[PDB]
């Protein structure tokens, strides 16, 4: 039952992440991509209404990952944490997997 995650898109451009997410029906649909403007950093792109919001994946000194305050030993834990705690300080948006073709 071991499957790869449906949310890791590697190095897709910010704009293509917006393109792909715009077609998703449900708020919270998201992906992790490897930033092109900041190589070696990740970004989290999320559908909300007619918009796609982007969040920097930030790192502490020890290489933990975070968006705001709570930090995680992995992108995988950061993603899962934010399935039930909002990614946004403006709306209640919870990560949910893309509907896959
Ligand atoms: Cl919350
Ligand atoms: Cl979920």
């Amino acid at each position: 039952e071991m499957k790869p995650h449906p949310w890791f898109f590697g190095k897709i451009p910010r704009a293509k992440a917006e393109e792909m997410l715009s077609k998703q029906r449900h708020d919270g649909a998201f992906l992790i991509r490897e930033s092109e403007s900041a190589p070696g950093d990740f970004s989290l792109s999320v559908k909300f209404g007619n918009d796609v919001q982007h969040f920097k994946v930030l790192r502490d000194g020890a290489g933990k990952y975070f968006l705001w305050v709570v930090k995680f030993n992995s992108l995988n834990e950061l993603v899962d944490y934010h399935r039930s705690t909002s990614v946004s300080r403006n709306q209640q948006i919870f990560l949910r997997d893309i509907e896959q073709v």
